[PDB]
């Protein structure tokens, strides 16, 4: 089979999750998404010449059970970091998840990039350099995202997918 990476997208309730995941996949912008509905999305690409599939997870925070989190966490093998440029909030969440991963895949070294999303609204609370501050801590990449015009969308996804594979190769 082709290489498949396992991808999940975190991050606070409405920040874009799904309409990013949406964009790459299915190409087209949604208005309005189901807030509660978590579902995976698979989806044959190109990234650097290698033919691979990428299974996403579209999480939606809470679980039936806490286990079921801590499974696709484990199972996860890169996450994007999802936060809203017009949602403080939603960038101050990031440090939750950053750790919150670590903690249940017990590792220090987990590929994860910052994604800073809606960036098509003039409307902004968050500054690019908050989020570069904050990314070079983490020492991963950030991205500047609009799931609507689909800017960055590809670049989120693919620089997450090369994280793994540098995580792989050691
Ligand atoms: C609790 C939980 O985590 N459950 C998932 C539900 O939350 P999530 O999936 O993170 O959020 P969800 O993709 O639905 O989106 C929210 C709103 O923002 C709009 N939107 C999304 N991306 C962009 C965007 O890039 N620009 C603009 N202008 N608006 C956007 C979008 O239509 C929608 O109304
Ligand atoms: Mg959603």
């Amino acid at each position: 089979g082709m290489t498949e990476y396992k991808l999940v997208v975190v991050g606070a309730c409405g920040v874009g999750k799904s309409a990013l995941t949406i964009q790459l996949i299915q190409n087209h912008f949604v208005d309005e998404y189901d807030p509660t509905i978590e579902d995976s999305y698979r989806k044959q690409v190109v990234i650097d010449g290698e033919t691979c599939l990428l299974d996403i997870l579209d999480t939606a925070g809470q679980e039936e059970y806490s286990a079921m989190r801590d499974q696709y966490m484990r199972t996860g093998e890169g996450f994007l970091c999802v936060f809203a440029i017009n949602n403080t909030k939603s960038f101050e969440d990031i440090h939750h998840y950053r750790e919150q991963i670590k903690r249940v895949k017990d590792s220090e070294d987990v590929p994860m990039v910052l994604v800073g999303n809606k960036c098509d609204l003039p409307s902004r609370t968050v500054d690019t350099k908050q989020a570069q501050d904050l990314a070079r801590s983490y020492g991963i990449p950030f991205i500047e995202t609009s799931a609507k015009t689909r800017q960055g969308v590809d670049d989120a996804f693919y620089t997450l997918v090369r994280e793994i594979r540098k995580h792989k190769e050691k």
